[PDB]
């Protein structure tokens, strides 16, 4: 009985296990656009993924893993709210059954189909696994997905998805550039948050995009074609695999943008 998306071991159940859920500085949150603040302090936000190496992709039974190589600085996050250098380890989506649904942070309560997870970790502290245990530990670049043209930099994923179908498969899946999925604009919001499955460890600055990517209705219907089974056990689609909105609590969201 571990956890997941569904009625009986759903986001309402975990803190059983995980008892942070219902702490102080939980993700994901709604970003009420008309109470956040311009921080004309923010620095500019500076994305390097020229030389990202990324390796394989996974399905770990609640969602799907491009997984990079970050023995090394290669494709890094700085700047904007961080102090000093995250390394990109992977990538991954939230997404819904319908396209009403599936992103984590919302927009006014506003609901994207899906969202981007680009998760980063702190270099001083030397690997992914000290630096969750930190509260400056990692740094998550989250885009929505909203339905409309084609993202042709997301096809290379969709296309892979067929030969990981079910838990525990991977693939091989090199030469993969995640420039390709941003938009055209860095204007983000940031607060301070947690991961938003368990553990749910309070560990991440979260820099949230304002500009949304378009995908293709073809694009996200093969996201939905995932199963959170394994192989050979009756089928369970990966869908609405999202954490809703958490209470704000004591904190503040800052936008980078007038
Ligand atoms: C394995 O899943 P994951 O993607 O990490 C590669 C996920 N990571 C993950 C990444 C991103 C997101 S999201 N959706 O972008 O927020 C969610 C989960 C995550 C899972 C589990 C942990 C650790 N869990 C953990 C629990 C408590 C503590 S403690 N003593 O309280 O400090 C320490 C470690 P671990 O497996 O060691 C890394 O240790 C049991 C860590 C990470
Ligand atoms: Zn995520």
């Amino acid at each position: 009985h571990h956890w997941g998306y569904g009625k009986h071991n759903g986001p309402e159940h975990w803190h059983k296990d995980f008892p942070i859920a219902k702490g102080e500085r939980q993700s994901p949150v709604d970003i009420d656009t008309h109470t956040a603040k311009y921080d004309p302090s923010l620095k500019p936000l500076s994305v390097s993924y020229d030389q990202a190496t990324s390796l394989r992709i996974l399905n770990n039974g609640h969602a799907f893993n491009v997984e990079f190589d970050d023995s090394q600085d290669k494709a890094v996050l700085k700047g904007g709210p961080l102090d000093g250098t995250y390394r990109l380890i992977q990538f991954h989506f939230h997404w819904g059954s319908l396209d009403g649904q599936g992103s984590e942070h919302t927009v006014d309560k506003k609901k994207y189909a899906a969202e981007l997870h680009l998760v980063h970790w702190n270099t001083k502290y030397g690997d992914f696994g000290k630096a969750v245990q930190q509260p400056d530990g990692l740094a998550v670049l989250g885009i929505f997905l909203k339905v409309g043209s084609a993202k042709p930099g997301l096809q290379k994923v969709v296309d892979v998805l067929d030969s990981i179908k079910t838990k525990g498969k991977s693939a091989d899946f090199t030469n993969f550039d995640p420039r390709g999925l941003l938009p055209e604009s860095l204007d983000y919001w940031t607060y301070p948050g947690s991961l938003t499955t368990p553990p749910l460890l309070e560990c991440v600055t979260w820099i949230v995009l304002k500009e949304p990517i378009s995908v293709s209705s073809e694009q996200v219907l093969k996201f939905r074609k995932l199963n959170f089974n394994g192989e050979g056990e009756p089928e369970e689609l990966m869908v609405d695999n999202w954490r809703p909105a958490q209470p704000l609590k004591n904190r503040q969201i800052k936008a980078s943008f007038k």
